[PDB]
């Protein structure tokens, strides 16, 4: 009927444990505090604090330029939505018929119109919040971490994990935090329409992923327009090293970090957090929990997370404080045990929750019928999700890390030149996909038989449980990344250097694990809500053998080839543009090359600024419009289409760009470290293999920071963008159709 | 009701339209015999001969040894479609009620199971003959263009572009020759039973197709081993001219250009041909033409082709008889007219054709149901092929070819280095897919709205309806590479290797053109195959929002990412392996380096035989056993989704990485000309731009020589074999779902 943890208990439980989440947040920043510097040895401290600073100012002007044209372009989107969403029912004040059950009487779609433009609102905002928090925690360590490594890896490492954990804690209690809030307020107005309630916090997810959108490709764009033409001057022509200070390129590279790797995919991550929940809820909302007003079982998912902020607190204990690392060969493992014992606490956790907070037996809402569904079957739903996950991270750690022979064997390739370094790569990342691939459809297939679209979107969520964890692991990495840029330009021990290294690559295979978990539960989510998308839109079928969806589907299958496009070609010109900016210093300022003048480092902060600005727009328009245009002129049934190409098609291409890049920075790495004999044989640096991996890594850059991981957005965003405007296209949609 | 055409006059017309191409064809070998050498100056025509005859052996002797193996597949494989097809109605004699009308008695399943065994085995020996037929125009042509381009490009031209169009009609006629006696013997058994005749003619296309797989693939892992090794111990490495004696791996690259861009391709083009007229006779046969044993309307696919071989003759009179070349800019104009005049003259003869060999009113098969449909909407499907494969010649073109600048961007970012000119190349190949995307898609709206799979059908045929010129255009490009490779190891003048330049820029795009139109029709047929297999298995509805259906698609859009990683691996390892004996001989055999001491040829063409013969056989076994583990072990409704998925995933990453090749290569072709300041300023040969180029041309290698054109035969063979076991899946397969 209803379960063990009655609703008060619920209520309560959430925004604590979001709170727990949050104060433990704030006390690993109060440990990473007592680490000092300011720039007011000691040389050192003093050089390192100014080098923050450069970074620091770079990363907040560029966040607030780039917040600034996002949050207008979500001010007018806002309005499209809630024109398009008020336009349904005539903008009528009056109730009318539930749009799942006719017998009953429901507020008005008007209302609905508001409340969606509002959770998208809050939605945009958390989003933007998410990356900003996510910079200052990253832009604060970041000397830290340096500074740390004069007294070892393992206190270098400790000081990066904890303050990824503080990214993670805080997006993860964070997103949690204002959803519990919006759906408490939110029911003030719906009263016992828990239908129109949760359709209305759906905007909350589109919101995330909306920003989200413009965060991934405007970051990824700055960044790695001076990632290459730093890397490519320096490395390959000049013979300097990695982000030496007489590079103009340097500080434009590490403010990178941060407002790519770090702001841009706090957003992300905060995105699919945003969908997946919202997922599950509008589908629990008109199943038995949702009819029944059943509050606990309602928020399962919510409930879920909870659990998750609390198995990973004790899982981020392990590496802060239970061991210490004393060996480099120390750190992917201590990374991936975060995975493991996340997971293996976290299965724990979901059959506590699934034992106390849903009844035994219940319904879920099926294409029009009632489903019979048991807790333990549900609980199966989650748990597929949550392990496919960890299957993809160990399947993505072995085609990425150094440690390995698929990385091995591309650095080895180097010997005949970058062009098999290049082929390698690519053949790499092709073959990456078939594990994870697997991994998806069984946790597909498994949840869809269990428990329809409820069940895929639980195991999405499932998937993303664990979520403060994988933040602090990947969060880690640019932090690390940075920390070793500031070692550099701070003219530290070359042994400061070499632990810092041995971080970063770790941090390499981690950034590609996320991107793995990002796009495995993208697709997961993304085709709950193409199914919620094909109810609220009153589709019979989505018959594949049909012309209207199979130009939907051939279409939507060439969306993230035509995205990839757009954003490798922008950081193909505007490197060029980096390039020749780094030429013109080094050829031209007297003294540069020889270290007695400065370099003008504004001027390179310039061109990623101007160029990430400017292209963002073309491949943000091509996403938000795609719904729109292919809703209105062609209707439901061929937007039908659409999502399930872009999704099947677009996954493909996401795993093989991300784990190509991070193969080719890690092989790269592993030539940079000389710590094997087959390592050293490809060096030193400087050598012909080493200067043939830096023009793998810089091809990987655009791959595996711009447009790969950026497509995991492209497809979970049309999805909710699709579900929001579903009574629309429904309506008015259709155009070409109704006119010839 | 009859057309205007009688059965008789059909009978008559298809073979003298075959004998006419077969005809001029010779016709044009006699031409081009008028070109003289013998290796019996005139010491440079000894020399052209002596290495046209090393060319010459070095190809027959692999298509030798890949044919033993792929003919040994060959028998094997036709026991497995005799013993699975046989077991359906466990290997009875006795005659059943017609499927398509159960008033009628129809022939044991058995005979279905024998004639389809014996279709398949006459694909798979055409596609063979094709290939063997196009090597050996080719490795005659070769040599003669060679001193064609003594007096000039136009003479050049003229000899390469009449021993394409022996390829062309050759190949076309005798696949329409061989198709129309097979139909005509089967007739004698068959005689009522037009349903089994043609369920049973439907194995020619999976023999043709069967056979291109392991031709594409084998041919294609030979070539790229020698070209990557060649060009890059040579040019990059050793600062060498391309084709120069003294590189080990030329006679074995040259070998190359016949055994995968000639002989590959003729099988590859032949399967496309014979999958197209299959579908069309398949659905045809329970329509109203088959069921009223109307034998010309039965027929109009073959009647198509037939008129577009005459089409094609006039077509290829123009840049035979009609125009000279006399510059270098007209190369590539020449051979886009040849496109434009086919379109427009076989627009003209497709309209006679369904005006005369068509009732104006008919039903096709369509679900279940028979579709009112009209001779003037039939003729709109057939032409909106044909005109979506001009609009992908046009588009491809703009692409791939350096007249334009997508291509002179790409050079141009050579000045910053591989890295840049890799970005560039790969954005290029992504952003050149949305067009033909497009034109496919209103090609399937327009002939699926129209005629349901068999309007698809014949659009794909009508896009191949202007095959005999499509073969000669592509054909060309192969005949003026080797060309070009003779003139440089001959030691002719500068002027020669100039001309022959211009004539293999030219052959570059028309290689990327031809991809595009195998990939137009590739996924026109398999659409069409795809539908007449969902009715041959009889599944009511695919219905894209089932747990079956669905795991099909994503694990179907994967499929052609483990094919590509497959393929790109070969062509790296054996051409790593390739580098280092390049490098041992340059390094080792005194007087090489100095023009005194003669290479070791036979040691490179070892490496690429050995790789080839023995790495052609995993990418042929997934595309192979994926129908046969998908349709046993799960079951006709996965292998439906795996049909949609890899067919729509298939087509974006087949596209961009031929484009993207072709892009690479011109733009490295346009370093080596400098026919204008910008081309000028980015060499001479040898300058640090060229040498960029280079890099992308050979990672292009095997996007566009292996993996990339092999695709559209993974999917179209994929579609043909699922259909051929249609009723044996649909009986014996699903087997995980009736055990649980
Ligand atoms: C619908 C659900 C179906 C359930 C069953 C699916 C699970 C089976 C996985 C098959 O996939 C394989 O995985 C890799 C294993 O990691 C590859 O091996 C490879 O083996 C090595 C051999 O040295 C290396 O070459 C590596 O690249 C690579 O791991 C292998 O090619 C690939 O096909
Ligand atoms: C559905 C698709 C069909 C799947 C059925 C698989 C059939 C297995 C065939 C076994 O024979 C193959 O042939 C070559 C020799 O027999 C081997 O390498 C070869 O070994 C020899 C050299 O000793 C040859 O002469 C070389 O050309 C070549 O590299 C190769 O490894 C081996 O696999
Ligand atoms: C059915 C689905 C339909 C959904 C419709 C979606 C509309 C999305 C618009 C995308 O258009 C892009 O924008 C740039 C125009 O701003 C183009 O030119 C260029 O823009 C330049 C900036 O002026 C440069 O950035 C580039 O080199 C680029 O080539 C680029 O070609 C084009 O693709
Ligand atoms: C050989 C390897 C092929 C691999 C395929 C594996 C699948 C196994 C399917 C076997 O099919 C059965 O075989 C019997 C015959 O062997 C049939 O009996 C039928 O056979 C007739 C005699 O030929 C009659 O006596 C009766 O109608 C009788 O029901 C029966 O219908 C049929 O379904
Ligand atoms: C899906 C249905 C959509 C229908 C759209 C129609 C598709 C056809 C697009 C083909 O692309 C065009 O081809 C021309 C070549 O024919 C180029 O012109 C070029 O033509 C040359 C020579 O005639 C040059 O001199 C010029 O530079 C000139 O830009 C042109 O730029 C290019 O974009
Ligand atoms: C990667 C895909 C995994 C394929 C594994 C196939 C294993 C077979 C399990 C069979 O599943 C059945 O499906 C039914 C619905 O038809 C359920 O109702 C039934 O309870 C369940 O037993
Ligand atoms: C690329 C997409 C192009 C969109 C163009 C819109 C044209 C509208 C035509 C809609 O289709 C119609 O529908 C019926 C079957 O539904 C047919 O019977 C009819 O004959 C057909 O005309
Ligand atoms: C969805 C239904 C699918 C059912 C059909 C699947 C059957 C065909 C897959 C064949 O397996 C492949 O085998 C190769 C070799 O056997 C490769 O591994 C290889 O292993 C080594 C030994 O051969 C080397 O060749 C390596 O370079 C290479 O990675 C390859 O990756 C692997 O995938
Ligand atoms: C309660 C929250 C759960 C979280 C705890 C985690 C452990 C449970 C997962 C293991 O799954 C099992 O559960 C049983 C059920 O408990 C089984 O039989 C079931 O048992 C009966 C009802 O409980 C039957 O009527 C059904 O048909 C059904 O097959 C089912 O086969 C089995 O694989
Ligand atoms: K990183
Ligand atoms: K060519
Ligand atoms: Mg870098
Ligand atoms: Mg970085
Ligand atoms: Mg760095
Ligand atoms: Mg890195
Ligand atoms: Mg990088
Ligand atoms: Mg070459
Ligand atoms: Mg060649
Ligand atoms: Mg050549
Ligand atoms: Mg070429
Ligand atoms: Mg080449």
């Amino acid at each position: 009927g209803a379960a063990i943890l009655p609703d008060l208990g619920t209520e309560i439980l959430i925004p604590v444990c979001a709170v727990i989440g949050i104060a433990f947040a704030l006390f690993q920043w109060l440990l990473v505090s007592k680490v000092k510097l300011s720039a007011v040895d000691h040389n050192v401290v003093v050089k390192c604090a100014e080098i923050q600073n450069a970074i620091s100012e770079g990363a907040t002007s560029f966040l607030f330029t780039e917040y600034k044209y996002v949050g207008i372009f979500m001010v007018a989107f806002a309005i499209l939505i809630f024109l398009f969403l008020g336009s349904v029912e005539g903008f009528s004040t009056s109730p009318q018929a539930c749009s799942y059950d006719k017998t009953k009487t429901c507020k008005p779609a008007l209302a609905t119109a508001i409340f969606s433009t509002v959770s998208f609102l809050l939605g945009g905002v958390t989003s933007l919040v998410s990356g900003f928090l996510g910079m200052k925690i990253a832009t604060y360590a970041n000397a830290r971490t340096t500074l740390e490594a004069r007294k070892g890896v393992g206190k270098a490492f400790i000081t990066a994990f904890r303050s990824g954990a503080v990214m993670g804690f805080l997006l993860a209690a964070n997103g949690l935090l204002v959803l519990y809030i919006a759906i408490n307020l939110f029911k003030i107005y719906y009263g016992d329409d828990w239908g129109g309630l949760f359709e209305a916090i759906t905007g909350y997810g589109l919101g995330g992923s909306s920003m989200a959108l413009f965060g991934r490709v405007g970051g990824g764009i700055y960044t790695k327009a001076a990632d290459v033409g730093a890397d490519l001057v320096g490395k390959v022509e000049r013979n300097i090293p990695e982000d030496d200070p007489r590079n103009p390129a340097v500080i434009a590279d590490n403010v990178g970090d941060n407002v790519g790797d770090i702001a841009g995919m706090g957003s992300d991550l905060f995105g699919s957090y945003a969908e997946s929940s919202c997922a599950a809820l509008v589908v629990a909302s008109i199943s038995s929990f949702g009819l029944n007003h059943e509050l606990t079982a309602m928020l399962y998912p919510l409930i879920v997370s909870s659990v998750g902020i609390l198995v990973c607190l004790l899982t981020t204990l392990f590496a802060t404080d239970f061991f210490e690392i004393k060996a480099v060969k120390e750190i992917e493992p201590a990374l991936k045990k975060q995975l493991v014992i996340s997971t293996v606490l976290m299965t724990i956790g979901v059959a506590v929750v699934s034992f106390v907070a849903l009844p035994t037996s219940f319904t879920i809402f099926n294409f029009g019928v009632q489903k019979d569904v048991k807790s333990w079957q549900l609980f199966l739903c989650v748990a597929v999700g949550l392990w496919a996950g960890l299957i993809i991270g160990f399947v993505t750690e072995y085609y990425t890390s150094n440690a390995y022979s698929p990385v091995q064997d591309v650095a080895d390739s180097c010997r005949t030149g970058a062009a098999t370094n290049v082929i390698f790569g690519l053949a790499l990342g092709y073959k990456s996909v078939i594990i994870p691939i697997f991994a998806i459809a069984i946790s597909i297939f498994v949840s869809f038989t269990f428990a329809a679209m409820y069940g895929i979107a639980v195991a999405a969520l499932g998937m993303l449980s664990t979520i403060a964890t994988g933040l602090a692991i990947d969060a880690y990495g640019p932090i690390s990344d940075n920390a070793g840029g500031i070692a550099e330009m701070a003219g530290m021990s070359h042994r400061i250097r070499e632990r810092t290294d041995a971080l970063d690559a770790a941090g390499n295979t981690t950034a590609a694990i996320g991107k793995g978990f990002a796009i495995g539960s993208a697709a997961l989510v993304s085709l709950a809500l193409f199914g919620a998308f094909v109810s609220r839109a009153s589709i019979t079928t989505v018959d594949v053998l049909t012309p209207k969806v199979f130009i939907g589907l051939i279409v939507g299958a060439m969306l993230p080839y035509w995205f990839s496009a757009m954003t490798m070609k922008s950081v193909g010109s505007a490197a060029l543009k980096m390039v020749e900016e780094v030429r013109r210093q080094f050829n031209t300022i007297p003294g540069l090359m020889e270290g007695t003048a400065k370099p003008d480092y504004a001027t390179c902060v310039k061109i990623s600024t101007d160029a990430s600005i400017k292209e963002m727009i073309p491949p943000g328009a091509l996403v938000m419009l795609t719904p729109l245009v292919v809703g209105i002129l062609f209707g439901v049934e061929t937007l039908s289409g659409v999502l399930a190409g872009s999704l099947v098609s677009g996954v493909q291409i996401a795993i093989s760009a991300s784990n190509t890049g991070g193969a080719w920075d890690n092989a790269k790495k592993y030539i940079e470290a000389g710590a094997s004999e087959h390592a050293r044989s490809l060096g030193p640096k400087g050598s012909d293999c080493h200067k043939a991996a830096v023009i793998g890594d810089t091809i990987g850059d655009p791959l595996k920071d711009t447009s790969g991981p950026s497509l995991n957005i492209l497809i979970k965003l049309m999805a909710v963008e699709s579900l929001v405007f579903a009574p629309f296209f429904a309506t008015h949609g259709g155009l070409l159709f109704k006119i010839f």
